[PDB]
């Protein structure tokens, strides 16, 4: 039961019931609630608690949600970077989740992009 907040913009990751993913600063939005579940092998799934959808990063950088638990693109590695921040990385594609200032969420391989840093809050 956690929130995934972009350190740069203060925006929280949100999955809408239509599968669309964006960011919002509204901490009261029920759609920003996530459950992180272990896969064991160092990977986790990032599941929207209110809709049951897993975050997915597609190879073309598009981020959405699916309930398809067989999908290889829902697998993530959470990795420290520094100062209690983490990166949320797609195992299969090497892409980091990114929240842009306009609230649009996508994936990028640019390790130095300032918008890939997250704070996980246990809320």
């Amino acid at each position: 039961p956690v929130l995934l907040k972009s350190t740069e913009t203060g925006q929280y990751l949100r999955i809408n019931p239509d599968g669309e993913v964006d960011g919002t600063r509204d901490r009261s939005d029920v759609h920003i609630q996530f459950q992180i579940s272990p896969e064991g092998n160092g990977e986790v799934l990032l599941k929207s608690t209110e809709t049951g959808q897993y975050l997915r990063i597609n190879p073309d950088g598009e981020v959405d949600g699916t309930r398809d638990r067989s999908d290889v693109h829902i697998q993530f590695q959470i990795s420290p970077e520094g100062n209690g921040e983490v990166l949320l990385k797609s195992t299969e594609t090497g892409q980091y989740l990114r929240i842009n200032p306009d609230g649009e969420v996508d994936g990028t391989r640019d390790r130095s992009d300032v918008h890939i840093q997250f704070q996980i809050s246990p809320e």
